[PDB]
């Protein structure tokens, strides 16, 4: 049984997105959404479909990247570091549920490179 997806929406949100945000919506998201390994990470893991049974018995807060990218244009977000840390509750969980050499952690792996390559630039924030 797959639960709701998380939140997307956020009821006391910051007057505005920080430098930052921006950055990491228009720069960041839209790279990493457009790579060949992004796929499997744009939406919730769907347990039932994969069957996987056991997935929310090991991964405690499911993360992706369709809901980071709602997240972000919503407004959810009051900083970067709390959008930095969905990104890496996203690769984790992925670490955590396979195994080193599968293929879904080979692509997470390339992946989770290129974000850390693309946040290397985040503007100092303002």
């Amino acid at each position: 049984m797959n639960p709701p997806p998380p939140e997307t929406s956020q009821p006391q949100k910051p007057k505005r997105q920080t430098n930052q945000l921006q950055y990491l919506l228009r720069v960041v998201l839209k790279t990493l959404w457009k790579h060949q390994f992004a796929w499997p990470f744009q939406q919730p893991v769907d347990a039932v479909k994969l069957n996987l049974p056991d997935y929310y018995k090991i991964i405690k807060t499911p993360m992706d990247m369709g809901t980071i990218k709602k997240r972000l244009e919503n407004n959810y977000y009051w900083n970067a570091q709390e959008c930095i840390q969905d990104f890496n509750t996203m690769f984790t969980n992925c670490y955590i549920y396979n195994k080193p050499g599968d293929d879904i952690v080979l692509m997470a792996e390339a992946l989770e490179k290129l974000f850390l390559q693309k946040i290397n630039e985040l503007p100092t924030e303002e």
